[PDB]
């Protein structure tokens, strides 16, 4: 069903402190290399109030190498598909919620992607636009009730040498019953913004991700 080169497509709707937007992407990837890359365009709701960096985890683990012994949920999920719902947790209080469901149609993924956040101080880095990128991290692969979930605790670098950490908690599952669940496993994985306009109406984002087994 995967091809070497794949398609992407994805629009965001979300809000975040009260801030409505909508996000249109378009982008490229190799799922058996494990790298993606797209370019984004906010459509509503800019400039942005708030750190561009905080969505960009939300803008596809097909998008990851898996060696031939780990099981990989991701690119078994497909055709059909498969969906994840993410939990942001900072060390301030900011709290988001993210979801993607995504699909396949030839040799395109379609993504409908929804960020929800709040309770963000005004005078934080998110919201005064502090950040500077996310440091690469490591996700923790297991099955807690059935369901596959990842949890990463990672940070954002921001100006200043301090970072400003977060953890992350998400569920993954496939649209189809009967597809196996993998053994715990680890994801390294590392996003970067590649170029970005003035206030980051439009913006280039590439991701990297490899599946091991810790050795």
């Amino acid at each position: 069903a995967i091809k070497p080169d794949m398609k992407i497509k994805l629009r965001m709707e979300g809000n975040v402190n009260g801030h409505h937007f909508v996000i249109d992407g378009d982008g490229t990837g190799k799922p058996f290399e494990g790298k993606q890359s797209m370019d984004l365009e906010v459509k509503e709701g800019g400039p942005l109030p708030f750190a561009f960096d905080i969505l960009t985890t939300a803008f596809n683990r097909v998008f990851a190498k898996y060696p031939d012994n780990i099981q990989d949920y991701f690119k078994q999920s497909f055709p059909k598909g498969y969906s994840w719902e993410r939990s942001l947790t900072f060390e301030d209080g900011g709290i988001c919620n993210a979801r993607n469901d995504i699909t396949m149609e030839g040799d395109t993924f379609y993504n409908k992607v929804r960020f929800y956040g709040t309770n963000f101080p005004a005078n934080g880095p998110v919201m005064q636009k502090k950040t500077l990128k996310w440091e690469p991290s490591t996700e923790k692969m297991y099955v807690r009730d059935g369901v596959l979930t990842g949890d990463v605790e990672t940070a954002l670098l921001l100006e200043g040498n301090a970072h400003y950490r977060c953890d992350f908690r998400t569920t993954y599952k496939a649209k189809e019953k009967g597809v196996k669940l993998p053994g715990a496993h680890f994801v390294d994985h590392c996003i970067e913004i590649l170029s970005h306009d003035k206030d980051y109406n439009k913006v280039k984002l590439y991701e990297h991700a490899v599946a091991h087994s810790g050795l």
